[PDB]
């Protein structure tokens, strides 16, 4: 039973080991927390930080394949394990381009993906007069403020950042595509950010195909292995311009779970793992919510309204197991299937008002 | 949080728990396994067997709501406790009805249920007479035996038996219904018995409406709270008859996880909780197949034929993580999802001599 190793125990990890192992594979997690959500359910758990370039190295060679939940990671151990040999999916090298989001807007230019007008800022104030008001800054590495006056200007985002072009966005797409290391690509629907996804997205066929020919270009520029997650934005001009990269499952990829063949996690395992891919089709149409924690509130978990929100036919819950609630913490998530995808954005919009994560 | 106890830590029990965490419960698991399949995902387990009295004791009275995945546990501890108010569902009633196939019969001819003529055995030699050979023997509790002529009551099935006609079958169905204890019922797509399920039945529509209509009669007669398995019988002179009912999540309804709204599991769990209901319409149809560990292996599984397996559109793995395969355990199962049912067949036929649990 070849093992698999998981950097990193979060819920999206959680997802991934589960997945795994329900196709027949072994799972290490590492993860600095004891008994993590995906350690919890794994067959091993490495208790170690992100950066203990030492543990990070045992769950590599520990393992068949290694792959990771989430970017703030230890790169650099990573490109040297991957190498002399070790696989790592997706690469270590392709999550290097993706942490610099300067780096990462500079790769897609030249590989001609459409992206949005940007500058590296050297001389901030000199910059900005490239673009005028309003424009938005950035952070280079793990955030984005949008300048829109003086005195934002005066008290800009520190450190190393960079410019870009404020867009006139029409709607905020994403797409999930993954792809095998033998070079199979297996592409999802483009869904719609109404946080709320909508599968698939109300747009002109003609868009929906350049967003999938698009995403599937980064992907193949990047030679990814894995399943990636790729935000873009619809102009208010007719362009279709990628604004990020996510080297993983996705949360706007959750819909997959309930609305296609295969999910996202089971898309992501047979992608690191060489396996054939399988099959996007979506079945009918979905609405995602995110299940943030309620503001001003902190503690204990309690999550209200369920009775009435589960009346809701095409609704159904996802709530991951967290002992502490957060404000605008994502304690889980729910979706709506509905033939008619505009009933199951009416329907999750209602059930969005009366679902809640409180504390107490 | 509300707390569910779960009496079985088998691969039931286990996709039982994760879909009722997944609802934002907390879950206790019973069974005399040391991290047994469900206890590993659950949040606590109790060590102790189906009949340690005291011990399910302990768990039903430290739980909200107590539900099983087998039969063959204390029902008369579990009467008690249901006699003093404790939630058990289904009923250790409902449970007690069914554990006995005669008084099951009698329970259904009760209640009008169509089923085979039968008749407890008070002097088998006698009574089979009356009923002409050939006749179907089977054991009250503990399998089935055909009565062909004289020869074979030497033979016979020793202790309480019943006897019943013989069926002339042309097709065995099986449809799972859930109930809450409100009255809300949910009725599934009726299924084919190919072990190998075939979802929907290819049998004309007239057939599947009665199918439906006599599932629902049964667990509105025991007025049962969660979902039942309802095997069928549809003879070769056009008639539904009811052979068996299983009180629990049923092997014959894992289809319901890959080509329906809401899975059997989640249904449970919804019914249990006396929540609403979730959809039960059908996707797409589906083609179920079991896995069973190969004759002359022992040991760590191992399988054997994923990558040509996976090659085949539509097909999804469902390995149980079992510490050890034997000949016929059941190891899993895989699923072949397609819009042409025909089609789903040939594929999981095809695969079913591809995919192979052995020992590592
Ligand atoms: N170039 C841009 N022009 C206008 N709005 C933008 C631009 N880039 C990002 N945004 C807005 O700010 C939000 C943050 O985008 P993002 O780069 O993904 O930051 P984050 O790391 O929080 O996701 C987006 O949802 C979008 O609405
Ligand atoms: N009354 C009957 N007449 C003819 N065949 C029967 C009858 N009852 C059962 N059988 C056959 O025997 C098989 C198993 O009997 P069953 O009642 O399901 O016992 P069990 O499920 O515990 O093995 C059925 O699948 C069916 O093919």
């Amino acid at each position: 039973m070849k093992k698999i190793g998981i950097i990193g125990g979060g819920q999206l990890g959680k997802m991934m080991t589960l997945e795994a192992k329900k196709m027949g594979f072994y799972v290490i997690v590492l993860d600095p927390t004891p008994r993590s959500p995906a350690g919890q359910v794994a067959d091993e758990q490495i208790v170690a930080g992100f950066f203990d370039s030492e543990r990070i190295e045992d769950l590599v060679k520990g393992s068949d394949v290694t792959t990771y939940d989430l970017e703030h990671i230890d790169v650099q151990t990573l490109k040297k394990l991957y190498n002399e040999g070790y696989k790592i999916h997706p690469s270590p090298y392709t999550l290097e381009i993706i942490q610099d989001k300067f780096v990462q807007k500079e790769f897609l230019k030249k590989n001609g993906i459409p992206v949005p007008e940007y500058k590296l800022v050297k001389d901030l104030e000199s910059d900005v007069r490239e673009f005028g008001f309003p424009v938005v800054q950035k952070a280079r590495k793990g955030g984005v403020f949008i300048i829109k006056n003086e005195k934002d200007l005066e008290n800009a985002i520190k450190g190393e950042t960079y410019l870009e072009e404020f867009v006139e966005i029409e709607k905020e797409l994403a797409v999930m595509v993954a792809r095998n290391e033998k070079g199979e690509i297996a592409c999802y629907p483009v869904v719609e950010m109404y946080d709320t996804v909508i599968a698939p997205a109300r747009i002109e066929e003609k868009y929906s195909k350049i967003a999938r020919e698009i995403a599937t270009s980064v992907v193949e520029a990047l030679e990814g292995v894995g399943i990636f997650g790729i935000e873009m934005f619809l102009t208010k001009q007719g362009e279709i311009l990628v604004n990020e990269i996510a080297p993983r499952p996705h949360n706007s990829g959750h819909y997959t779970i309930e609305a296609c063949v295969t999910s996202q996690f089971e898309q992501h395992i047979r992608a690191i793992m060489n396996l054939p891919l399988g099959s996007t089709e979506l079945l009918i149409p979905a609405v995602m919510v995110n299940l943030l924690g309620e503001e001003g509130y902190y503690g204990k978990p309690a999550l209200i309204g369920l009775e009435e929100a589960l009346a809701i036919e095409g609704l159904s819950l996802h709530f991951y197991g967290k002992k502490e609630t957060r404000p605008y913490r994502k304690m889980g998530h729910f979706t709506v299937v509905d033939r008619d995808v505009e009933r199951a954005l009416e329907k999750a919009l209602r059930a969005k008002k009366i679902l809640k994560v409180v504390s107490e």
